[PDB]
């Protein structure tokens, strides 16, 4: 599923991402925009042989099992395919563990390089929330 900006913001808000560990909704929408272009089905293989999955491009090295990332962990206790669902519940729940892991949203390289230190609340402008 390719979400709308406001459609995704609403779904993120409902699932408790707004101001989660201090990160406004605009930080999450910006991240999803630059990680996946709001596509739940997005996959990107990494040179370490891990893969990034879904709307927030969660990595198979630590967070989910895809059956082909050797010596990887599965800290969100989920198959990576779950992160590709049109329902973002598993992506949101897993993102809450990630952002709680010590480095905040710096865990998302596209957030650090394209959202952090920008006017992120721009990403929810015009949205009924
Ligand atoms: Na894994």
């Amino acid at each position: 599923k390719v979400f709308g900006r406001c459609e995704l913001a609403a779904a993120m808000k409902r699932h408790g991402l707004d101001n989660y560990r201090g990160y406004s909704l605009g930080n999450w929408v910006c991240a999803a925009k630059f990680e996946s272009n709001f596509n739940t089905q997005a996959t990107n293989r990494n040179t370490d042989g891990s893969t990034d999955y879904g709307i927030l491009q969660i990595n198979s090295r630590w967070w989910c099992n895809d059956g082909r990332t050797p010596g990887s962990r599965n800290l969100c206790n989920i198959p990576c395919s779950a992160l590709l669902s049109s329902d973002i519940t598993a992506s949101v729940n897993c993102a809450k563990k990630i952002v709680s892991d010590g480095n905040g949203m710096n865990a998302w390289v596209a957030w650090r390089n394209r959202c952090k230190g920008t006017d992120v609340q721009a990403w929810i402008r015009g949205c009924r929330l």
